[PDB]
């Protein structure tokens, strides 16, 4: 589990969105595994606006933050899980690292801010949904 709290937005994995998220929906995209809902309180996270390929992510199944090298956002085939059939996921970045299903939502960050959240995993890989192209997260 986990979310990004920027401005009056909450960014979560679409497959983990709650009823309150769907009832306060701003934007969602199944191909990216992302959903954004509106919040009453202002958040403290800032979004990175860069092309970094190194950063650090939080892994809840280890209680640890790990430094990683990750690929550029791309269209990658992801195997079937309990939330999606096997399909192509867009804007996804891969790295070598531990993940389990409940690690989804952990933040990946670089020197500029939040880069994305854990969305996929297995066999020593972790995939992150990028958010750096969503410029509207920085405005009302
Ligand atoms: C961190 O995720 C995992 C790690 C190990 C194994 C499996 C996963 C879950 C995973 O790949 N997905 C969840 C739904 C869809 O977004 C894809
Ligand atoms: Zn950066």
């Amino acid at each position: 589990s986990g979310a990004i709290y920027v401005g009056n937005y909450r960014v979560v994995n679409r497959h983990l969105a709650t009823h309150n998220d769907w009832a306060n929906l701003v934007w969602e995209d199944s191909s990216r595994d992302l959903l954004v809902s509106s919040t009453t309180a202002q958040g403290c996270d800032t979004i990175a606006r860069c092309d970094c390929q190194t950063g650090v992510y939080y892994c809840s199944s280890r209680r640890k933050h790990y430094p990683v090298s990750f690929s550029k956002p791309s269209l990658i085939f992801v195997e079937a899980s309990e939330y999606y059939p096997a399909r192509y996921q867009s804007h996804l970045m891969l790295a070598v690292g531990h993940s389990e299903p409940g690690d989804c939502g952990g933040i990946l960050r670089c020197q500029h801010g939040v880069v994305g959240i854990v969305s996929t995993g297995g066999n020593g890989l972790v995939g992150f949904a990028d958010v750096r192209d969503l410029l509207w997260l920085d405005e009302e």
